């Protein structure tokens, strides 16, 4: 039914300001600066990237909507890219962790309170 498959640390480099969106919320951009992905079904070096989260308030409350893109090596030395969007996270790789692509991942993300690194748990869900 859920299959653990790896975590991820992701090392943040300095955001830019949020930027006004029209109709109230805000846009964050966080460049991604490095990290690993660890775990038994997938290992990999993050090189870069950028999270985009949007922020936006309804009915009294933020909700943020994470928006993140991310590559590297995979440690087969294959090339792979993240696409994050608990959020939905599509693996597109090639080599021996090829099987991603046919999962439907989710991923737990948290930030630390300084807003330096984000960490991730992610599982497939037999659907
Ligand atoms: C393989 C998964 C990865 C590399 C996930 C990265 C997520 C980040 C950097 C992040 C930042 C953020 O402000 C909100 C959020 O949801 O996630």
């Amino acid at each position: 039914h859920m299959t653990y498959l790896f975590s991820a640390t992701v090392n943040l480099g300095g955001a830019l300001a949020p930027i006004p969106l029209l109709g109230g919320g805000t846009r964050v951009v966080e460049p991604i600066t490095g990290g690993t992905i660890y775990g038994p079904g997938f290992n990999a070096t993050i090189e870069g990237g950028l999270a985009a989260p949007i922020l936006i308030k309804e009915n009294g409350t933020t909700s943020q909507l994470p928006w993140v893109y991310a590559y590297g090596h995979a440690s087969d030395g294959s090339p792979f890219y993240i696409e994050e969007d608990n959020t939905r996270l599509i693996i597109q790789v090639g080599g021996k962790y090829a099987d991603l692509q046919k999962m439907y991942v989710l991923g737990q993300p948290s930030v630390n309170e300084e807003r330096t690194v984000a960490t991730v748990e992610c599982w497939s869900h037999h659907h």
